[PDB]
């Protein structure tokens, strides 16, 4: 399905900006298997990147395995082109970051990723930019998928959660990511600064 996106300029610094308070927060409810693990993220789009904000309420973090997609993580697909291609094109990324911004890229150019997470009671936030190379309008559409990867203290992953693939999928084929559609600039934006 399909998230609508607003147009606005967050502070990436792991807190939440009085802005993301007037957007909506999307709910990924694809569990692999039961857990207390849960999460919630908010989307907002500027002329130049795309923002993340996610909040994952986890009671225990581990990031003792040396594979990122075993360790407390979230990963952030985009298809910028809106290919929907069936494997993984030039403009195509997967992102990871865990609770202590240990950043990796399973494809794109991780120069485009800028992270920062905080430590919360019982879980942690990622605040997260991705630097756009088509230049983003109104009504642009791209493909999207946002994943928790929930680690155990057996230092393994347990579980995943995601918004839009069932499948396992997501890593292998575009096609499955869900739909973000960009709304919400102004045309003008102009005028003077009234004090
Ligand atoms: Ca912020
Ligand atoms: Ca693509
Ligand atoms: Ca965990």
């Amino acid at each position: 399905k399909r998230i609508y996106v607003s147009y606005g300029s967050p502070v990436i610094d792991g807190e939440v900006d009085d802005i993301w308070n007037n957007v909506e927060w999307n709910i990924p409810r694809i569990y692999s298997a039961t857990t207390q693990t849960n999460a919630k993220f908010k989307l907002m789009w500027d002329d130049n990147a795309l923002y993340v904000l996610a909040e994952v309420y986890d009671p225990v973090l581990n990031s003792a395995n040396s594979t990122p997609y075993q360790q407390d993580s979230v990963e952030i697909f985009l298809d910028e082109n809106f290919d929907r291609a069936i494997s993984y094109q030039s403009d195509d990324l997967h992102y990871r970051v865990n609770y202590n911004n240990f950043k990796t890229t399973d494809a794109g150019d991780i120069l485009r990723f800028y992270t920062k997470t905080k430590l919360l009671p019982d879980g942690y936030r990622v605040e997260a930019r991705i630097a756009l190379s088509k230049k983003p309008i109104n009504g642009t559409i791209m493909g999207f998928e946002f994943q928790v990867n929930e680690a155990d203290s057996s230092a393994r992953r347990v579980a995943t959660i995601n918004m839009f693939d069932n499948t396992g999928n997501a890593w292998q084929n575009p096609s499955l990511f869900g739909e973000i559609k960009l709304k919400g600039r102004s045309d003008n934006a102009v005028v003077p600064i009234n004090p």
